[PDB]
DNA sequence: CGGCTCGCGCA
DNA sequence: TGCGCGAAGCCGAT
């Protein structure tokens, strides 16, 4: 559909149709960004052609009374922000609430839309308003891949066993997808309240606000800025100050070497082609380079890889053969301890090094990416059955991390517990082959004091 | 057949 | 800390 700039294969057809006379809708839904947005540049491109305007529609789903506080004020802050931003390019942000499927498919017939566009997820739940929406709406569908540097319909047609399969099939098409942005043209031709949304949901969601002994809550909501500007600037810092010293205090959780993109990759609020783009041309460590290069770009998109192409992404059932069979022939073995889910939330396990890494997780909604694995593997060691481990590990993940709800976190689950993307190890009880992790392994690796000592 | 994103012994 | 090895099942390049 025209365009220079534009890689036809970042979009793709959901439903063919007469175009109509009004103006291009973009769904924004994960991308919620005006810079270095494909979705929206995309969106821009058909309006420009068909001399209309585009508007953006946002629609506030029931998803948030699953979650908490801290992603509802995350998100919503950025909403606002991005409101501004949109209004400086005479763009339009229309703020709906209640089910996607009646609520696009109502404003496309009352705003008479002529094209209709969303941003790519390979979440169940985005599948399935998707189709709702082509159900009720007559004109074109498209859908683009503004997430992935590579879009993930194009990297692989298949679930991907490792990552040493799936790395050479990404860093072959990167030479025509890693380009740079074109701007946001303004719009030409210009035709409820965010701040109501916010005191709604926030008063619903206080009852479930996790507290301290003395009724003080937990969440410590300085840690993260939220928004596109100060998205913006984590990433300077982490290239000017952070990039170097990468490669080398990757698995340090007592070093703030990360680059803390997470947060803001998740909500779309920061492109991690705009991330990849700045690293490149940086002259910075190679080994260190070389190690970020591979989390962002193979890691961040092996993982809409796994859950676009298996629909039980949050399953036992998605688990490779070998890890189902290692960890059935372990269901009756003898557990040294048995936690249940109120146990593993408070950190009252015998475990000083797990409970610090719930602490974190509970004060700052972002664990350190190392001790995510001993989190996550040591709640499969003392839990009932794999199946309960991984509804514990999920659920304590999607409700206080600051970046669940991701599929970065489906495989990131699915990897420390039910073996995805990873190979058989040691014969063991209970866990079986699964990749075993232990305290004394970490002792040898970081100062286990220190990050005790800073979570209690 | 070669090589994959732990623990462990040893400088 | 940094390195080489062990224990394990399987992809995929042929
Ligand atoms: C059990 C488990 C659960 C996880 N839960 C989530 C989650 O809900 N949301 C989430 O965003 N990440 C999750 N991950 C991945 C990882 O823990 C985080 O992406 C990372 O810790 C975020 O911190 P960072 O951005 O500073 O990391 P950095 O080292 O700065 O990494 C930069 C970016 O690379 C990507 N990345 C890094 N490590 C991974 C990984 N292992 N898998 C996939 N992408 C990765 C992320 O997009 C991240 O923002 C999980 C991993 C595990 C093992």
């Amino acid at each position: 559909p025209r365009g220079s700039h534009m890689n036809p294969k970042r979009i793709r057809a959901l439903k063919s149709g007469k175009q109509g006379d009004g103006p291009v809708v973009y769904w924004m839904s994960r991308d919620q960004r005006a810079e270095d947005n494909w979705a929206l540049l995309f969106s821009r491109a058909i309006a420009k052609e068909a001399n209309v305007p585009v508007v953006v529609v946002f629609c506030l789903t029931d998803e948030f009374l699953e979650a908490g506080i801290r992603q509802y004020e995350f998100m919503l802050k950025g909403l606002q922000e991005l409101e501004v931003s949109l209004s400086r390019k005479k763009i339009p942000s229309f703020f709906l609430r209640g089910d996607p499927g009646e609520k696009i498919s109502r404003f496309v017939k009352d705003y008479n839309a002529g094209t209709l566009v969303t941003d790519f997820s390979p979440l169940r739940i985005k599948n399935q308003w998707i189709e709702k929406v082509i159900s009720g709406i007559s004109i074109p569908f498209f859908e683009v891949d503004a997430h992935n540097v590579v879009p993930c319909w194009e990297a692989s047609q298949k679930h991907e066993y490792a990552a040493h399969t799936f790395r050479p099939k990404l860093y072959a098409l990167l030479p025509e997808f890693l380009e740079e942005f074109p701007e946001l043209e303004p719009n030409s031709v210009t035709p409820e309240t965010l701040s109501d949304v916010l005191e709604t949901g926030v008063k619903a969601l206080l009852p479930e606000r996790a507290l301290l002994k003395n009724k003080d809550p937990l969440f410590e909501p300085w840690h993260f800025e939220p928004g596109e500007k100060a998205a913006k600037k984590v990433m300077e810092s982490f290239i000017a100050d952070r990039l170097d010293s990468y490669g080398a205090l990757r698995n340090d959780p007592t070093k703030n070497m990360l680059s803390n993109l997470s947060p803001y990759l998740h909500f779309g609020q920061i492109s991690s082609q705009r991330v990849v783009l700045e690293v490149e041309k940086a002259e910075s460590n190679p080994g260190s380079k070389k190690a970020f290069l591979d989390e962002i770009l193979i890691w961040k998109e092996i993982s809409d890889n796994f859950c676009y192409y298996n629909p039980g992404y949050d399953g036992f059932e998605s688990f490779p053969s070998w890890a189902k069979e290692s960890l059935n022939a372990h269901r009756n073995d003898v557990r040294s301890h048995i936690y249940t889910l109120e146990e593993f939330e408070a950190g009252k396990t015998h475990d000083p090094l797990w409970n610090a890494s719930q602490m974190e997780l509970l004060s700052t909604g972002k664990m350190h990416g190392y001790t995510r694995m001993y989190w996550a593997k040591k709640i499969l060691e003392w839990s009932e059955s794999p199946e309960k481990a991984l509804e514990i590990a999920i659920c304590l993940n999607d409700r206080y991390e600051l970046d669940g709800r991701d599929p970065n976190g489906y495989a990131g689950i699915a990897w420390s517990i039910g073996g995805v993307h990873d190979r058989a190890w040691g014969e063991r009880e209970v866990t079986g082959k699964i990749r075993y992790m232990s305290y004394e392994g970490c002792k040898r690796k970081f100062d286990v004091k220190l990050y005790i000592e800073k979570y209690s």
